[PDB]
This record gives C-alpha cells, structure tokens and sequence, in this order.
C-alpha cells in the first residue's frame, strides 16, 4: 500500500456483506441465502465512483495524442466527474475548466475551486469550447470508451475475485459506464450473471449505452431513495449517497424475487460515494417528505 | 478485499508520497530527499481514525467480560470516537448513549443519530450522567477512550506495523495529540524497530495513556496556520483533509525545513484522520483566513 501518488490509491475497494439487511444472510430451513453485498466506491481519492473513469480518460487521451505538457482539459459536470478529473488534472500536470450553469449550487462550486478547476445544452457549449484550441481537450464521459473501460478493466475484476459466486450486480445508471463496463466484463466471466439498473422517475441517451447488457431496470422515487439511504446507515453503519438508496431499492426487490422462488442469491451493489456532500439538504432528518421536497 | 462486516473493512489505509509539497522529493546535487508521506486515516468506514480505537476498545471489554449479548455502551465524545462507536455497537449487537454539552451544535447531534446512538447532554456532567448509567445496572459500560489501553493498543497493533511495512525507511512520525492514543501505539510500536526515529506531535494553542518519554517534538499550531496548509493541501495534492491535518502538516514542514537545512534525509509519515467533509459548512476551506478562524471557534 506505498503509492508515489494519490492516483494510484485507487480502486480495490472492498466489499462488505450487508448482514442485517439481507433478506436471508443465513442458508437454512426456510431456503436458500440471499446475500446483499456492497462495493464501498466512497473509499476513493475524492470519495466517489468517478476517480475510475476520469483517470483513465486522462490516460486514453495521452495515449491518443491529445495531451500535452500544460494541456488544458474540459468537461460537462459540476459533480462527481469535475471532482475527479480536478484531482487528476492537478497531479498529471494539466489545467481544468469545467460546465455547468449559473443556477448550480455554491457548495458545488466552492468545492470545485478548492480542487483548483475554473468556472463556466451544457455538453454542446462544452464541445465548441474545445473546437476553440488544440491543446484544449474534451473528455465526454458521456460518450468516452475509456469510461466503460475503467469498469472493465477494475471494477469488474474486482467483484469477480471477491465474489466467484456472485449472481447479480446492481448500480446506478447515469453515463452508463459501471453498468456497461462492470456488466460486459461479468458476462464474460459467469454467463448466468444478472445486470440490474437503478434510475430516478422523470433527459438523454449516451452513446455507451447498450440495452442488451441489462435484465432488469428499475425507476426509483425519492421518497424510496431516501429511505432506503436511512435504513442502510441506521442499520449496516454505512453513511451512503443519495444514489445508493435508490440502488439498494432495487437490490431489495431483486431479492425478493430470489426468495420468494426459493433461489440463492449473492448480489452485489454499487456504493458510488457517501453522504457527506447531501447532509446540507437536511435529507437524512426529519420526516422523508420534507426530505423528498428538500432534494 | 471480502468482508463478512464492515468491521473487518478498517485499517490498511494508504500512505501516498506528496510530492509537491515535500521540501524535496527527488535525491540530487543539492543533497538527499526530504519526503512527506500520508496515512489516509479517512479511508475507515466512518471516515477516521477512531474506526481503529472504537473496535478495539469493544473487542477488549469483551474479553475482559464487561460487554454481554444485549448490553449497552457509554462514553464522553460527540465527535469522530461517538460516530465510530455508534457504527461499531450497532454490528455487535449493542446500545449506545453518548455524552456532550448543550453547545454541540445540530450537525454532530444529527449525524450521531442517524447512526443509531442517542443522546446525552450538558463534557463532565455528561462523563458523570455516563457513570450514573454503568451504576444503573452493572450490563451498561463505559469504555473510557482517555484512559484505555485499548486505544494504545489498537495504533500498536494496526498503524504503527503498516507504516512500518509501507515506509522502513521512516525517519519521522507525526500526528495530532487528542487523547494521545494514535502517537504513544504507533510511536511505541516504531522506537523498538527504528531506533532513530522521530515521534512529533502537532497540538493547538491555548490523559492517563500519555507517556511523555516517547515524544522527541511538540508544535503548537495557531488556527490560521492549520487552515492555510489544509487548503495548501487540498490544491497542491488533491487531498481534502480535515483541520487536524493542517496541524500536522505545519508541524511536518517545519520537521522537513530542519532536516533540509542540515542537509539530512527525511522520509516524513504523517497522519491524515479524517477528511474536510464535516468542516466545509464552517465556510473555513473558503473566503479569509481570518474569517475562517473566527469561524472555527
Ligand atoms: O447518475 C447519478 N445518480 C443516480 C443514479 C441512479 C439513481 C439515482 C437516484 C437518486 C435519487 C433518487 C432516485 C434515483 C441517481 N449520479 C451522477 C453523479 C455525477 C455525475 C457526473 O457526471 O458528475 C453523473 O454523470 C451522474
Ligand atoms: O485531536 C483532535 N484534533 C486536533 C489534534 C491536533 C491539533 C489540532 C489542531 C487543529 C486546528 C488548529 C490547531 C491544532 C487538532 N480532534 C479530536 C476529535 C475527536 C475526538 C474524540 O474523542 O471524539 C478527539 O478526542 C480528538
Ligand atoms: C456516476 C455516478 C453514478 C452513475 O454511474 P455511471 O457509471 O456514470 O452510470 C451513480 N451515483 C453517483 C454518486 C455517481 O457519481
Ligand atoms: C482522535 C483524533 C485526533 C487525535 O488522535 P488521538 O490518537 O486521539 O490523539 C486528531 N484528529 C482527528 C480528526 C481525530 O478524530
């Protein structure tokens, strides 16, 4: 564990069986285990999913000429994405300037600022400010292979030598790089495997997307979102994001299904980052319908 | 990497070379390297370093057989030792009850229970509301984190071996002093194997585990001096930390000035306990200097 860099200590992250909140953690009389398991994502240089994909989009784009010493880079994101690829940026050497609206939080963006990224639909104002300089590259989560690759070549890896025995994986889907990568990569490897969506209720498609990966997909409200996020820090000691909730909604009703038809399970979810930067939204006190309207 | 328990998932933290901010990181013309390195304490299941302690103390008063199926736990924190213990009893099997003043303000208070811990307030009223508890029935118990040996124990056995393991080469260990658990274990545990080595604690300015022989250096950090290197921190390495960490982090560049200076080695360990999650509505990570240490108090 002697890394010469921050961007080393990244990935293998653990994963942790969610005892109590399994519907059956124990194999028994009444049937077969059905196990919850959970990819701790949060414990990752900047604290989320996306230091994955934005070191390795850095790293694709060198390998593909783009980047330069004292390159610039761009994004659309004022999130997770901008976080991560503010870190990498700075320790590669390379300037960030990343998109967002005016509309966007303050705490969003005195983060960022902190992390040493600069200031400015938003995926299209993003391509033309690129097409402005040479040295100016724009990463495109959205549409970026390196993305999906991130998944593939760590993510994927790493649940099959944790869990050989694993018979789901479930995550959010936003870029629809873990899904895709993580799923491409499970598939391969054990041919029964079963990959789960998680998405909020009502937008565009992006170009990683492949359907035919997944089986399932679930739409989540916030009121169940929330809950769930309330219950799995209340319960397991994991003090997760929003996007979890979501996740582990649909990682219950998979379970369901399994225990209900008498099946084992052994499935595996996505904690993509903590609860830290959503405390300020009151979300995890007080009645869930003020959280709900809150968010 | 596959854990049957959060609990087991502690510990093994990293330890990252900072090389911007080390006075010099390469071995050259001009004499030897002078390295900063970080043990990311953030990387535990509630985000510091009372991950380590909090088991520990629980594993122990097992063993010595205060803590039977059902019991209840009680302690004097509403900080980083109350959360970590929360999340610790809660996957035991255990009820907790935490003692803190009136002063403590909502954030703390919330995010203790929604950790499942419950709430007693007045920081020595609320340590002797504790013992009230323990004296209630003889099942209820009081861990005691200032005087427990287990706190010691848990930097003996986990921290101080890792950093060992990650950095043979050590020459300084640095960290803050609190309850002074995490420099007495790792600092102990480091003098029977680096003879030479350099134990200095960081502190602001103005416990029964303390042992004043193992400290060779005692900085006192002024509050505008932490926030600084915290946000140096963050920009130049992309580490967000939490305020502790700019203590130790000025402690550890005066150490590394020193060993520059007379043209010595350093290889320069330094704890990072927890992460600037909890202190950004302090506003302290923006604005003034000034306004961010008025802001603290
Ligand atoms: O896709 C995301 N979240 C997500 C995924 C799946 C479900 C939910 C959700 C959250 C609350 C209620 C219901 C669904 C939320 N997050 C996300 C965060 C950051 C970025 C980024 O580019 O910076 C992103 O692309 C997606
Ligand atoms: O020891 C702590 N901080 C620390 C240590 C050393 C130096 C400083 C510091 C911070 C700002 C300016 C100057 C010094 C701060 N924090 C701490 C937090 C929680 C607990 C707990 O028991 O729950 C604790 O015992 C200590
Ligand atoms: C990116 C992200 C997701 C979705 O992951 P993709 O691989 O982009 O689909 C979910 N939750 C959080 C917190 C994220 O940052
Ligand atoms: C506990 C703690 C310290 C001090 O550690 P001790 O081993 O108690 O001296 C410093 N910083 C933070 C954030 C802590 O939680």
């Amino acid at each position: 564990a002697r890394y010469d860099s921050l961007l080393q200590a990244l990935g293998n992250t653990p994963l942790v069986g969610l005892q109590r909140l399994s519907p059956r953690w124990d194999d028994g009389r009444d049937g077969p285990h059905v196990r919850l398991w959970a990819k701790l994502e949060d414990r990752n240089p900047t604290g989320s999913i996306k230091d994955r994909p934005a070191v390795r989009m850095i790293e694709q784009a060198e390998a593909d000429g783009l980047l330069r010493p004292g390159a610039t880079i761009l994004e659309p994101t004022s999130g997770n994405t901008g976080i991560s690829l503010a870190m990498a940026a700075r320790l590669k050497g390379y300037r960030l300037i990343c998109v967002m609206p005016e509309n966007t939080s303050v705490e969003r963006r005195q983060l960022l600022e902190l992390y040493g990224a600069q200031i400015i639909t938003a995926v299209a104002t993003a391509k033309e400010l690129a097409a402005t300089n040479p040295s100016w590259v724009m990463l495109y989560q959205y549409g970026n292979p390196a993305n999906t690759d991130s998944h593939y070549c760590g993510t994927g890896p790493e649940l099959l030598a944790d869990l050989p025995e694993i018979t789901h994986f479930v995550a959010g889907l936003g870029t629809t790089g873990t899904l895709m990568g993580t799923g491409r990569f499970l598939r391969e490897h054990v041919a029964n495997v079963k990959i789960v969506a998680a998405e909020p209720r009502y937008g565009f498609v992006p170009e990683l997307y492949d359907p035919e990966i997944l089986t399932a997909r679930y739409s989540v409200g916030a009121v169940d979102a929330v809950r769930r996020t309330r219950e799995l820090v209340h319960t397991e000691g994991i003090f997760a994001g929003i996007s979890t909730g979501a996740v582990l909604h649909a990682a219950l009703g998979v379970g369901a299904g399994a225990l209900a038809a008498g099946e084992r399970a052994d499935i595996a979810l996505v904690v993509a980052d903590a609860g830290w930067k959503y405390l300020s939204t009151g979300a995890y006190a007080g009645s869930l319908d003020d959280a709900e309207t809150a968010l």
